[PDB]
Parts: structure tokens; C-alpha cells; sequence
């Protein structure tokens, strides 16, 4: 005896939910508050756990048809009621938190397991601590650590949330004590563990000398002393003894958030092992080493980079090898700081090939990429929402363009074609005509460095320079570049210096990476850096370049023989 | 949007683990001293009466060892496990107690499950079985199908044991129905009889209602004088009633004597350019052209066959996949001689492109066709169950053949090719070496008449012929077929009119195809014109045309309009 469902799993579930909605077979009827749910036992079962202890012990309320159950919500246990009786739940992003509460409390597994995957994929931005807290009043793994990482990482440039003052200890001494602190520097964790104890002082003594000794020396040699004798209550004196036993031991160690190098990310590389095609490395300016990163689908290509003003890294669209016995996916990414992995997120609504993402007021812009490519209106664009994690289409593209180029400059859209530019305005949602460019080249990408857009490249060495209070087009110089070869231009910030990464080649010759250092009112490439072979080996054509900051440990070297 | 499949199926089971675990199992089902352990709510959501039991106010809303009587453990088991799983197990026995629990509980679900395994079980040594079922518990489209099927395998054996035991109305819808299968009108007369004479005056009272219904030909013959010998002693209300009765109830000639030799031919060229192809049939005695349905989803590179009973089939085929596209399909299917359309049956195993469909002891032989495996065994030869309704291999042809033609002589198999031969002994299943042609010739066709084998035309085609011997295991040439020269003649073998006749379709040069068919004299080795068909009625079929020899209807098939 299988499972095998000649339409009749639907048909039984149909009579099941029919049943209970017309008030039939009531062996048993729910008062909550003074609202009655005339239910069946049988499934309440299959559901609840604690109704599955209930509709069985030798206990007098087996023997009751009418039972009062409280603490639990209304709509919550009619929802659930329905999930029992039809398989929906159609959950919201309002009602989650009771829901969960009682899907714990009447121990039902699945909608459990189901509330728990929505919550750990909606951890945007602003309910991560409160989760967080809801995560450690019900113990729930899952969402305890995935919240845990996030505070480690946004809560560290914040530290202002008004929910993180509510938290216990135990949970505050877990996020502070942590070695995932995303903190540049060692003040801020400071004040923030003193803003929170200026805040509970006194009720909380205790806690706030665990939390001094949990700074540790690292973030003790401060004003904590002064700040404590200004705040401290009268007649207190072994208090100010054991604050000053904390100032020196608790293994004083260096932290993980410092380790922020401006590194230079880069993807489609050429893999070493024949059996893969594409490769991410990324390199380091300062450091002159060369770093590899993990594939996010290890299988598609032809992505998009952007990084937000918060140092994130995103991919969007991209095309994978149908393996029959490359189809255009339009999937997102996000790629983790410390795991060193790619939590996906909302996909696109069309397929893009190579989409222009562009981060502005908080929000991803991906303009153009062969969406679809039999529009109606060829030209359109689409957006993303970072906080409300959902795409919103905006107003479409002026003119139609391929292997265009787009950047940001004074929280304005920038998109540059072949000669032709548009500024669309993000409080409109509008396309605004911009200057003209005499010259028409294509497959090169622009800069936004300062207030000044910076097109290099195209078929080249052409160097147009425009600025958006100006509203003009001038040429600088020439690159020096040798002659019978095909550079490879890489425009990108750096330092906060503009600075390219280009790539000769020749023929019967090896190609050479360096850097050089470009100068405003000079109008020449200083020689920076050149970067030798011995530690970075070829990358290819189609690779792409972005700026990032990114931690060497958590990430791992890339072997490769010099 | 639709139902949740992971909860869906983590709910059956969950239901299915409350059961057999006895748990939260709270109505139990008392049947012949057997515990059922169940819950009320799967119950309800299935049979009809549990639901009514249950929700309603009576003694049995809050009782728990109901004494369910007249009904069966293995049954009732089969049925609690469906409704806990949805696997229903119907077996080729168990389905009639399956039925009667079903149509007892109310049960909707297995009640269609069950009918359209009956429906599909339909067969001559249960179609009177079937129909008594079907007039016990009210299942009208069972019973119009097991009536049909029934009234013609009724009308072909008429020596079924369960015929006896039937009730007077069946059997006056029965006899009185206009859709019998007879040859002639004295088979049903003395069915009746014996119906009648099975008991006395148990079936007098019907005697009067029985010969109501049967034509006044007979009421006035024979089965008068006998039916006054098993009278009642000194019953003298039955004998002058029969005797003054004998006028009205006007004698109408019935349909089943409209059964004539016809040559029905497949694939024929379609008129109207919409369809690829036909299939139409010619009447050697009306002379007209009765138009066919169309094979089933029209089925091209088929193969006939018509059993001794007159019964068509059609195994293989391929179908256009959904510029040239068309996947070849197993599918198999029954023709209806009267409703004029194909009944789906027992698809076989491979596939096959022509093949050669050859009835012999009942079974249906289709030898080769293009296997689609091509391994080892590029025959895979396959023989068909009229009676269980399934397929069974057979012993392998020695030797791969392509293009091939197969006949049935002396309850045997013989399959031809380019030049070889091999006899298929099915009560030794085995394959023996036969007689060898001397002229390398392919795709044509053969005629079993009698105990000799008439293999027409090879290479298009020609005019030689081959007769081979059964009893003298030889090939011998006849003649030549005289022919306009410079032609390209069409040659189709068969059988008819008890004679050996060729439907021979010609072309001459910047000319249109012309229709003759020729008899061929055995004694004298000369093919006679027995008849020219002209070509007012009969336009052009194509090259790839089959014909067989069969009886049809012609009040049920309708005439094809189209222009001469």
C-alpha cells in the first residue's frame, strides 16, 4: 500500500473543509475569547501536537465537548484551522509573529517549519533585532543564527534601533562578545553598549559591568570611568573595585571588522581547472595578493555586479547551459561578507542578459540587459526595492541601446550608449535629454569618480570626461598603452583616487596587467602599480571589474603556480 | 491558486498512520465478528450513508460498535484503506462484491472506478453475467453497454448457462431490440424456446409475452405443436390463445440478417484535401461505396484482420507528433459493426509500423512490423487474448523480414518474405523450415482460400503468381494475370464469395486509375472478369491501401457523397 492519488486527495480534503465550514460531525468546538471554532478531533490532530496530547490522555477535558482554550488568537487559530483543512496557509508579512507564537504553543510542525523559512528569508533591514529577540524568547536554531549574522552586519551601522535597547542579556552578552562585529573601528560598540546602559542604569548594574568586561580593553581604556562616576549610584564602593579589575585581563584580542580592504572584485576569470569555464577572484591594491571567490550559481554566467554605498555585493540575470541530456535565468544573488556563500533573494520578472544594476537612494536600478527582447516598447528598465524586497517598475528608456554602460553621480541615474545620455530623475520617474557625445563607441564602460563620469574605452583609448554641473564632453589625453594591441580598459575608484586596470595584448605575447595613477589637472596615467604575474595569472575578455570591500579571512587564497 | 501537495499527502498519511495504529480511531465497524477501527470524518468525506449515519441525531452520533450486517470484511477492509489512501486494488474478481459494497455504502468515487473496470472488462463469457449485474443494480450505461455487447455475443453463442436464470424484462428487451446479430431468424426461435422450456409454468405467463415480440413467421411454424406437449395438462386458456393470437405483431425482417461480403478498405485518399486520408469499402453486390470511420486519431501504417467471428481490429500505426512529424503509438483498437466507430482495448507492448495482424485459435497474431527495440529479437512477434484480454509473446521468427506478409491455414501460422518461409506450430511454439521460392519478390499480398497459399504480385508490382501447397509443401507457377501492358497494375489478394478473386486497380500511361476486379478459376488457372467496377462510384484510394474480406451493415453505415 502506497499513496497514490487518483484525484481523490483533493476530493477527500474538499469534504473535509466542507465539513467544517457548515458546522458538521462537531465532536468538538474551540472557545476562544468567546468565538467558537466547531472543529473535528482527527485533524486537529494531524495538526497540533497539543491537541494531539489532548484528544488522547485520560485526563476529564477528553471527556468535555466544550473546552476553553486560551492564550491563543482568534484569527490566528482560525488560519491554522483552515491550513489543517485545505494545505493554504497564505500567511502575510503582518500577522507572523503570532501565527508562529501559536503554531508553538499548539506544537504543529509543518505551518512551523513554514513560519520559520519566511522568516529566515525576510530579515530585511529593520525587524533583525526584534526577530532576533522573538528567535531567543522560542528557541528556533535557524532563525537564532541567521539573525545573529545579520545584526553582526547591519545592527553594526546602526546601533541606534530603538527594539536593540529591549534585549536580555543573554542574548546582548552573545551579540557582544561575538568576533563578527562589522565595526571599522573599536568606539562604536563602545558607545553603543554605554548608550544602552545610560539608558537601564542602575536596574541593570550587573549587566552593565558584565557588558564593560565584555568590551574588554580592546574599548575600556575610554571615558567609561568618568561617564560611570558621573551615573554610578551613591554609595557604591566595591562597584568602582571590580570596574577596576576590568581594564586589562579578559584575553585582550584584535577584532574582524577592521579588516576591511578596498579590494577589487572581479568575476568570469580564466578557471584553472579545464573542468570548470569561468571563475571570481578578487585582488588586493594594498596587500598585492589575489583572492578567489565562490561561483554564486557555479553553473550560470554572464552576471551583473553593483555595489551599494554599505559595501554589498549583488548579481542579478545571467544565462546557464540548458545541459540537455544557455537558457536566460532571471535569478538575483547576494553575496555573504563572512560565509563566504550566496543567499539568493526575490528573482527578477524578465530574463536579463548582462543587466546594468545601479544602487541610488537606496535602491538597485537595472537598466537595460535584453529583458526580454520582444517588447512592444523595446527600451524599458526595472528596479529593485532593498528594504521592501520586491521590483517595481519605472518609467521605460528614452532609446532602445545595447552594450550600454550606467552609473550613479549626486543620487542621480546616469546611463551612457554609444553617443547619446539620460538622466532620469528618481523623484519624477523621468528621462531627462543630456549632452551628446561627438564621438560613437561601444562595449565600454564609465566611472562615476566624484562628480565627474569618466567614459573610457571603445570601439579603444578614447578618454571623455563629463561633469554634471558643466553638462560637457571633453578629451584629456591619450592612455599610454603600446602600440599593436587591444587594451583592455577597467575604470573604477580606488582610494578615493581615480584609477584604471588595464590589459594589453599582442600577438605572439603574453599579456601584462598594471595600474596606473591618473591625475585631474595633469591629464596623465602615473605608473602606480604594476601588477606582476606571479601572483595573478591570465583573466580573459569578458571578465568585469567593481570595488569592494571585502575580509581575507573568511575568504581563501587562490593557488596557482607564478 | 490550487492545493498544497506537500500538506495534501503529509495529511493522507497522517490519516492512514491514525488507522492502522488504532489512535484517535473512534467509530468502530462490527462486521461477522471483525474490528474496523476507523474515524467518522473519512467516512463522512466518502460513503453517503456513513456521512447520513453520523451527522443526523440518532443514537449512532455518539455510539461506537455499529453491527454494520450484509456486507463483507475484505470489501469493507478495501474500501476503509482507499479512503485513507486513495489505492484502490481491483483484481479481475473481487470487483462484483466490490460493486455491491459500493452501491450499498453509496460510495461515488469506486462505484466510477468500478464501472469503468466493468466497462472495460466487457467480454462474451461474462457479457450475460454483466448485463444480469447491471439490471440488479441500476447502472444504466454498464447496462447499455453489456445490452450491446451483450445482444451480439448473445446472438453469436446463445449457450450461456446464466442465460437461463435472467428476468423476464431483460429478456424481453433482449429479444424485442432491433440491434440482434443473426444470420437468420430461427436461432433466436429456438432460444426462446429452450429459455421457455427451462422451466413450465414458471414461464407461461411470459410465454405469451415472449412470442409477442418474435416475428409471426415462425408463430404460425414449428415451436407450436411443441410448446402444446409441455402445456399444462387440460389448460385451455394458453392453447386457443396461441391458436386465435397468431395474426397481428406485422413480421419485420430483422438487422442482422444485413450481413454481406464487402471489401472494406483503410487509408484510402481522403476528398476532401483537409484530412490526409480514409477509409472507404466496396460492395461487390450493391455496387455502391459505403463510406467508413476514420481510424483512430487517424491511425496510418495500420494492419487488419477479421476473425472468423467477422470482427475487425487494428494494432500499430503511428500518429503525427504534435514538414514531416509522426511517432509511432501501440495503441490498439476494436471496431464497432454497428455504432460505426473504434473501441479502444489492451494496447500491446512495442510499437509497429504495418503490421501483420493474423487471427488463428482465437488469438490475434501480429508477425514483426518494424520493432521498435531492434535488438537481438528484431520480431518481438506478439499474440493477443480475445478472452483475457492481453498480450503474450510467442516463439521468435528465425529470421528478420521487412515488408512481409502473413495467412492462417490449417490452424497455423505461415509468414512470407522476399523468398523464405516458416510454418509457426502454436501448440508446439516453434518455427519450421518451409518450401523456397524461386523468384526474389516484395511487398504484396496473400489469400488463405482453402488449404493452399496464393502469394499475388512482389517486386511496382506484377502479374506473378505463386501457389504453394500446404499438403504438398511446393511452389508452382499458374499463370500470368492478362493485363494492359505498359501499366502499373495494383494487385490485392483475397477472398470471396468462396472463390479466389484479385481487386487489381490499374494506370496506363497520361491516364487515370481504373477498377477490375478478376476471378480467378483454380481448375483451370485463369482469372475470369467476374465484375468491372465502374468509376462513377469509386474514385481513386492511393498506393498504400489495404483490403480485407468482411461483412458489414449497410442501414448503418451511411453512403459516401462524393462526385463520380
Amino acid at each position: 500500500e502506497r499513496q497514490i492519488n487518483t484525484e481523490y486527495a483533493v476530493s477527500l480534503l474538499e469534504q473535509l473543509k466542507l465539513f467544517y465550514e457548515q458546522q458538521l460531525f462537531t465532536d468538538i468546538v474551540l472557545i476562544v475569547e468567546g468565538t467558537e471554532f466547531p472543529c473535528h478531533k482527527m485533524v486537529l490532530a494531524t495538526c497540533s501536537s497539543y491537541f494531539r496530547a489532548m484528544f488522547m490522555s485520560g485526563l476529564s477535558e477528553s471527556k468535555q465537548t466544550h473546552v476553553h482554550l486560551r492564550n491563543v488568537d482568534a484569527a490566528t487559530l482560525q488560519i491554522i484551522i483552515t491550513y489543517a483543512y485545505t494545505g493554504n496557509l497564505a500567511m502575510n508579512d503582518s500577522t507572523v509573529e503570532q501565527l508562529y507564537e501559536t503554531a508553538c504553543f499548539l506544537q504543529v510542525e509543518d505551518v512551523l517549519q513554514r513560519c520559520r523559512e519566511y522568516l529566515i528569508k525576510k530579515i530585511n533591514a529593520e525587524n533583525c533585532v526584534r526577530l532576533l529577540s522573538f528567535a531567543d524568547l522560542f528557541s528556533c536554531e535557524e532563525l537564532k543564527q541567521s539573525a545573529k549574522r545579520m545584526v553582526e552586519h547591519k545592527f553594526t551601522a546602526v546601533y541606534h534601533q530603538d527594539a536593540f535597547m529591549q534585549l536580555s542579556h543573554d542574548l546582548l552578552i552573545d551579540i557582544l562578545s561575538s568576533d563578527n562585529l562589522n565595526v571599522e573601528k573599536e568606539e562604536t560598540v563602545r558607545e553603543a553598549a554605554m548608550l544602552w546602559l545610560e539608558y537601564n542604569t542602575e536596574s541593570r548594574s550587573q549587566y552593565l559591568s558584565s557588558v564593560l568586561s565584555q568590551i574588554r580593553i580592546d574599548a575600556l581604556s575610554e571615558v567609561t570611568q568618568r561617564a560611570w562616576f558621573q551615573g554610578l549610584p551613591p554609595n557604591d564602593k566595591s562597584v568602582v573595585v571590580q570596574g577596576l579589575y576590568k581594564s586589562m585581563p579578559k584575553f585582550f584580542k584584535p577584532r574582524l571588522g577592521m579588516t576591511k580592504e578596498e579590494m577589487m572584485i572581479f568575476i568570469e576569470a580564466s578557471s584553472e581547472n579545464p573542468c570548470s569555464l569561468y571563475s571570481s577572484v578578487c585582488y588586493s591594491p594594498q596587500a598585492e595578493k589575489v583572492y578567489k571567490l565562490c561561483s554564486p550559481p557555479a553553473d550560470l554566467h554572464k552576471v551583473g555586479t553593483v555595489v551599494t554605498p554599505d559595501n554589498d555585493i549583488y548579481i542579478a540575470g545571467g544565462q546557464v547551459p540548458l545541459k540537455n541530456t544557455f537558457r536566460t535565468v532571471n535569478c538575483f544573488y547576494w553575496f555573504d561578507a563572512q560565509q563566504n556563500t550566496w543567499f539568493p533573494k526575490t528573482p527578477m520578472l524578465f530574463v536579463r542578459i548582462k543587466p546594468s544594476l545601479v544602487c541610488c537612494e537606496g535602491y538597485i536600478y537595472a537598466i537595460g540587459g535584453d529583458s526580454v527582447g520582444g517588447e512592444l516598447n523595446r527600451r524599458t528598465v526595472e528596479r529593485y526595492d532593498t528594504e521592501k524586497d520586491e521590483w517595481t517598475m519605472v518609467s521605460p528608456l528614452p532609446c532602445a541601446w545595447q552594450w550600454s554602460a550606467a552609473v550613479v553621480v549626486h543620487d542621480c541615474i546616469y546611463v551612457m550608449t554609444l553617443n547619446l545620455m539620460y538622466c532620469y530623475f528618481p523623484r519624477s520617474d523621468s528621462w531627462v535629454e543630456m549632452a551628446m557625445r561627438q564621438t560613437s563607441r561601444s562595449f565600454a564602460s564609465a566611472a562615476a569618480f566624484g562628480d565627474k563620469i569618466f567614459y573610457i574605452g571603445g570601439l579603444s583609448v578614447t578618454v571623455e570626461i563629463y561633469d554634471v554641473n558643466k553638462n560637457e564632453w571633453k578629451m584629456a589625453a591619450n592612455i599610454p598603452a603600446k602600440r599593436y594591441s587591444d587594451p583592455c580598459v577597467r575604470a573604477v575608484v580606488i582610494s578615493n583616487s581615480l584609477c584604471v586596470f588595464m590589459r594589453e595584448t599582442h600577438l605572439n605575447e603574453r599579456a601584462k596587467y598594471v595600474t596606473y595613477q591618473y591625475d585631474l589637472e595633469l591629464d596623465r596615467w602615473s605608473l602606480r602599480q604594476h601588477i606582476s604575474e606571479r601572483v595573478l595569472w591570465d583573466l580573459g575578455r569578458d571578465f568585469r571589474c567593481t570595488v569592494g570591500k571585502l575580509y581575507p579571512s573568511c575568504l581563501e587564497e587562490s593557488p596557482w603556480k607564478p
